[PDB]
């Protein structure tokens, strides 16, 4: 109960939430790209590595995405994905579509 809970704080709290972990170049990059949007007020990251509970938080990040793998990446509670999902929708106009509708961008 607690991890979930935890986590779920993180998502609900902050309108773009990424958990990373240590030295991760695709965290790294995800990161930079949502910087680059200027959403650093409304953006938490987390380092789930530097974490006694690391394998619980990554089992229930499977469990709302699909997947364990770092960066995992929410925006307003919805799941981006990985950073690989965060470049298709910024290729494709999906991501700057779902900042307009959050008010993050003009
Ligand atoms: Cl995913
Ligand atoms: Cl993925």
């Amino acid at each position: 109960e607690a991890v979930k809970k935890w986590v779920n704080k993180i998502i609900e709290e902050n309108i773009i939430a990424v958990f990373a972990k240590t030295e991760c170049p695709y965290c790294i990059k995800a990161i930079s790209i949502l910087k680059g949007y200027n959403l650093n007020s409304h953006m938490h990251v987390e380092n789930i590595e530097k974490n006694p509970d690391m394998a619980n938080i990554q089992a229930y990040l499977k469990e709302l995405t699909g997947k364990s793998s770092v960066p995992r990446i929410f925006i307003n509670k919805d799941v981006v994905g990985g950073c690989d999902d965060l470049v298709k929708e910024n290729d494709e106009g999906k991501l700057k579509e779902r900042l307009q509708k959050l008010g993050l961008v003009n």
